[PDB]
């Protein structure tokens, strides 16, 4: 299609067919929206958990208890619920996998250019973990930066989603142990395909004016 | 589908012919998608700076001289520089713009919805800025989104970009009067076309494995 009216048609639903599942290959191609995301020196501070099963979608809505009560049928009734995760600490352990990619995938024709790189990555790593103290927040930033590719993404596969942040976070991690493994819950991502009681999908979009929000120079 | 071959094939331009330049129309579609991003509540807590002319774009080019040159080059090439910034502070003027637009756009039935939805919303805001006191983390995070689908929308738009961390916000910041006006830059993004000196448009893309950052259950 053309992009832009991707981005004009697309929408939050807030009701899923719990009839409707997706295909195996739209499955396997949010899953590549994930991975090939951007993110700042290619840090990849990220963990994906894909629920697809009732059990697995069952256990991410145990996050939605409360006062997120609103956002759970949206987990138990979507095909697939993506959480996006990011890591709690940036460590040289992380900092070394990616540049040894990077490497295999073969961007250096020389170990000067990989030292390069390499160098080059952890001089922003120790400016956020040891000068800013906010790798946590430096960290975050990019796993929305995913979210916002994920979102538009599957909007042009023809898919159903919506980004939730009404969610308890403290639950999720633990239910899945993410703190143990050095990762944190910031958003859940439900995607199918809407029923005709998403009252989203048919009411009027709404934004800011650019004159307001947007200075030409 | 097509999406997916633009997510794999994209790339960030490390070098941009500054004798190509975006139509007048791509500058239009440019501002739409910068514009119909969502976002946590619909709060679009954030501004955007498209510097299109060169005393524009030198403006913003002020930001990476001298510790950024790499960066100063991209964004003097460019065709079109876009300037992400967060708002400081949500304030409760914002909060009733953004209600208001929604009442605008026809998307309440009754006044008891606008009031409804508008409490909510809120709601939200006073847990960021008032218990969890990071409702500037909050909206910063809001603004990376949009990024991210910017980047996807630029490339499906087939136009070449890159989104820059390095430079000095300070100085940014000061060069527009961000501050005082409420809000601070985050992230720039020079779009464009790629030139011949752009070494990353002929090499492999490298992501870590899914078996590393995903888990399916
Ligand atoms: C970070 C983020 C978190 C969100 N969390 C929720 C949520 O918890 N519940 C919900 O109904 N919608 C949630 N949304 C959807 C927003 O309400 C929606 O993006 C906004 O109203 C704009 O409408 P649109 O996405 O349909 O264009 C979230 C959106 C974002 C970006
Ligand atoms: C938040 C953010 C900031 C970035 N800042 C820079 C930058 O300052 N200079 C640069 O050359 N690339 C920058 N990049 C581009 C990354 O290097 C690039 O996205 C990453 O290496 C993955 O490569 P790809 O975008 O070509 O897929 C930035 C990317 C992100 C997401």
């Amino acid at each position: 299609m053309d992009i832009i009216s991707v981005a004009l048609k697309r929408h939050s639903t807030k009701a899923f067919d719990a009839s409707k599942k997706l295909t195996p290959e739209q499955a396997e191609q949010i899953k590549t929206l994930l991975q090939y995301s951007p993110s700042s020196t290619n840090s990849q501070p990220w963990h994906f958990i894909v629920a697809s099963t009732e059990e697995g979608k069952a256990r991410v809505a145990k996050s939605a208890a409360g006062n997120y009560v609103f956002s759970e049928r949206k987990m138990l009734d979507a095909s697939h619920v993506v959480v996006f995760c990011a890591k709690t600490a940036m460590d040289d352990v992380w900092l070394k996998l990616v540049v040894d990619q990077e490497d295999a995938d073969g961007r250096f024709a020389t170990p000067e250019a990989k030292a390069a790189n390499d160098k080059g990555r952890k001089a922003w790593a120790d400016m956020h973990r040891k000068d800013l103290h906010d790798d946590a927040e430096w960290m975050a930033k990019q796993v929305y930066l995913n979210v916002g590719n994920f979102l538009l993404g599957v909007a042009a596969l023809g898919l159903d989603a919506v980004p939730i942040e009404g969610f308890d976070a403290a639950i999720l991690d633990a239910e899945f142990g993410l703190k143990e493994k050095g990762y944190t819950s910031l958003v859940v991502v439900p995607v199918g395909h809407h029923s005709v009681e998403d009252f989203n999908a048919t009411l009027p979009k709404s934004r800011l004016p650019q004159n307001i929000t947007l200075t030409e120079v």
